[PDB]
Formats: structure tokens, C-alpha cells, sequence
């Protein structure tokens, strides 16, 4: 179980880590519980195996749709707030983090992705994906290009492939229907036929990834990428002059994105619960801790609903919330992870031009729901 009577976290390489570490800071000054914070690489993948031999985070923060798998391999502690902690915070937060009924994490911050665009490059954001080919043509022609965005990851394709009806797991009568998925449907099928034909056409590149997509508009060579509010703070640090809005549609639908509610769960295996708790209740969950978090790198609209209040009013949240409120909540089954892998391999297969569209989606659909 180890662990000891300190506190360790662990957080994804892109959230601010350091603001987290402020807050330990004053946790321990106010305690003589020291936090540690590390930043695993691949940690949503490295917790269930440590953590599967008693080890690992006293607490663990990543998106809510991997905290179902977590808690069905028994590696996160149920948590109790009361009903007037439970009230600070937003109760579609709090249904993100049940499973099976239970509460398995405390809800941080709602995710979602946004276009952002370059205003000196273009004053005015297309509305549509449809004009973009057409934006790029004029813009290479000037040494630079329309769009950059991660194709490594399948949570920044998502949005397109669910524009025009593409789905995870039906939701069907109070629960999902882990045999009915719509990853090889019509409109699953006309999204990343629309994503392919981009590469084909060359307006972008198969092999883009999250750095290659951030250098290049932070140095003012793209006029758009596609990203979350995490990205917010190296942007303001190139000061490029950008937008943040809704992202375009796709057949006149809107792009939907899958909206993740950042999440910090318990593992089970702590001794440390108590500290846990009250760190997370009484340091993080504050406007204090909330806020030295979101000056290290922007955490999108918070659970807390004090601090919301404060966060948006600012046109980057604003927009944030509007493609969420067009998206769709994750669902936090344990088949997430098997959706997620299966997706991954189905792009980059189709857009490196190994596997036509209809192939990919139809390997990928027989791997889900085998
Ligand atoms: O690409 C699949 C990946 O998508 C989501 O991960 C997001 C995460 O929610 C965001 O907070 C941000 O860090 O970037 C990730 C994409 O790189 C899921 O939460 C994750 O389980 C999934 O594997």
C-alpha cells in the first residue's frame, strides 16, 4: 500500500503541475504533511498497474472517463462529501464521477476543445469545415496554412467524426449499451472521409502531433489549431494574437466534442485518506487553490461554482462551455479504454493511408464490441 504519512500526486505533463505544487506548499507550511508532485508520462496507463500492487499516487488526477475501469479493478476509494461540500460544486459534476452509484473522485474542471485561431492571420474564423481547404489554398500561397492540430490523439479527431452522428455507446434507458456503438456508421464514415481527403489534398499532414501542431502556431505559421484550455498559457506567452470560438460544423452540425471532467480520485491502497481529503476539500477545492492551479496553465470551466463565477464572463470560457454544451460528457465505463484503442489505431491507419475509411472503422468496430 505503502505510501507513508506524506501525500503524493500525480497529474498529466500538460495541467499545471506547478500551481499544484504552490498548493502542497501551503498545504505542508500549514501541516508538516509534505505533497509531492510528479507528472508521469503515460500515468492514466502507469496508475492501474502500480497501484494494482497496492503502490502508486495517494491521488490521481486524469479525465473522468477512466475513472469507471479504476473503480471496477477496486483501485480508488468511494469518498463522502456532504451534501454542503457536494453544494459548492456543480451537480452535473458529481454524476461524472459516480459508478455504479458511488462517488469515486472529486470533479476539478470541465474540458472541452476549442478553435483557436490567429487573429492577425484571420480576423474572421471559417464557420465551416467545408471552407477550409479553400482557406488553406490562399494562405500557402502566402508561405503559411490553415490548420494544425494533434492526429495522434483521438480526442482531437472526435469531434468530426461525431459532427454527422458518429457515437461511442448508446446511451439506452438509464445505461449504456456497450453492444450498440457508432463508430462505423454513416456519419462516423463521412467525417473521417473529410479528415483523409484533407491529407490526400495535402492541407495537412499525417504525422502532426501535439508539439508539431503547438510550434507551429505559437511561431505563426498556422492559423488555426484545435486545443484545450491547458494550451492557453504557452500561446500567451509567444503573444500570437488569437480567438478562442466554437468549432466549425460539419454538414451544418455542429463538431461535438466528448467534454472530460478533470477528476482526483483516492487510491485505495493510501494511508494517507484523511489528508487526502482534506487537501482536496479544504486546499484545492477552494477559489484560492483553484486559482493558483489556473494562473500555471487555464483549467476550463471549474466544478466550484464560486470560482466559475469569476471565470467566465472571460470570452475564451465563454466558448469553452459553448462547445461543451455541443458536445457530449464522456461516459466513464470501463469500456472507455477499448473504444479509445480501437479509434486511435482506426486514424491513424486511415490517415497514413494504410486502411481506407470503411476498413478502419469496421476493424475498429468488431474490436469494441468483441
Ligand atoms: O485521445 C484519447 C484520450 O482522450 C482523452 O484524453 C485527453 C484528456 O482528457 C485531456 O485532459 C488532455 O490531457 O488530453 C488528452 C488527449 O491527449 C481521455 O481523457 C483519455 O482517456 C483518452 O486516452
Amino acid at each position: 500500500k505503502i505510501e507513508e504519512g506524506k501525500l503524493v500526486i500525480w497529474i498529466n505533463g500538460d495541467k499545471g503541475y506547478n500551481g499544484l505544487a504552490e498548493v502542497g506548499k501551503k498545504f505542508e507550511k500549514d501541516t508538516g504533511i509534505k505533497v509531492t508532485v510528479e507528472h508521469p508520462d503515460k500515468l492514466e496507463e502507469k496508475f492501474p498497474q502500480v497501484a494494482a500492487t497496492g503502490d502508486g499516487p495517494d491521488i490521481i488526477f486524469w479525465a473522468h472517463d477512466r475513472f469507471g475501469g479504476y473503480a471496477q479493478s477496486g483501485l480508488l476509494a468511494e469518498i463522502t462529501p456532504d451534501k454542503a461540500f457536494q453544494d459548492k460544486l456543480y451537480p452535473f459534476t458529481w454524476d461524472a464521477v459516480r459508478y455504479n452509484g458511488k462517488l469515486i473522485a472529486y470533479p476539478i474542471a470541465v474540458e472541452a476543445l476549442s478553435l483557436i485561431y490567429n487573429k492577425d492571420l484571420l480576423p474572421n474564423p471559417p464557420k465551416t469545415w467545408e471552407e477550409i481547404p479553400a482557406l488553406d489554398k490562399e494562405l500557402k500561397a502566402k508561405g503559411k496554412s490553415a490548420l494544425m492540430f494533434n492526429l495522434q490523439e483521438p480526442y482531437f479527431t472526435w469531434p468530426l467524426i461525431a459532427a454527422d452522428g458518429g457515437y461511442a455507446f448508446k446511451y439506452e434507458n438509464g445505461k449504456y449499451d456497450i453492444k450498440d456503438v457508432g463508430v462505423d456508421n454513416a456519419g462516423a464514415k463521412a467525417g473521417l472521409t473529410f479528415l483523409v481527403d484533407l491529407i490526400k489534398n495535402k492541407h495537412m499532414n499525417a504525422d502532426t502531433d501535439y508539439s508539431i501542431a503547438e510550434a507551429a502556431f505559437n511561431k505563426g505559421e498556422t492559423a488555426m489549431t484545435i486545443n484545450g484550455p491547458w494550451a492557453w498559457s504557452n500561446i500567451d506567452t509567444s503573444k500570437v494574437n488569437y480567438g478562442v470560438t466554437v468549432l466549425p460544423t460539419f454538414k451544418g452540425q455542429p463538431s461535438k466534442p466528448f467534454v472530460g471532467v478533470l477528476s482526483a480520485g483516492i487510491n485505495a491502497a493510501s494511508p494517507n485518506k484523511e489528508l487526502a481529503k482534506e487537501f482536496l476539500e479544504n486546499y484545492l477545492l477552494t477559489d484560492e487553490g483553484l486559482e493558483a492551479v489556473n494562473k500555471d496553465k487555464p483549467l476550463g470551466a471549474v466544478a466550484l461554482k464560486s470560482y466559475e463565477e469569476e471565470l467566465a464572463k472571460d470570452p475564451r470560457i465563454a466558448a469553452t462551455m459553448e462547445n461543451a454544451q455541443k458536445g457530449e460528457i464522456m461516459p466513464n465505463i470501463p469500456q472507455m479504454s477499448a473504444f479509445w484503442y480501437a479509434v486511435r489505431t482506426a486514424v491513424i491507419n486511415a490517415a497514413s493511408g494504410r486502411q481506407t475509411v470503411d476498413e478502419a472503422l469496421k476493424d475498429a468496430q468488431t474490436r469494441i464490441t468483441k
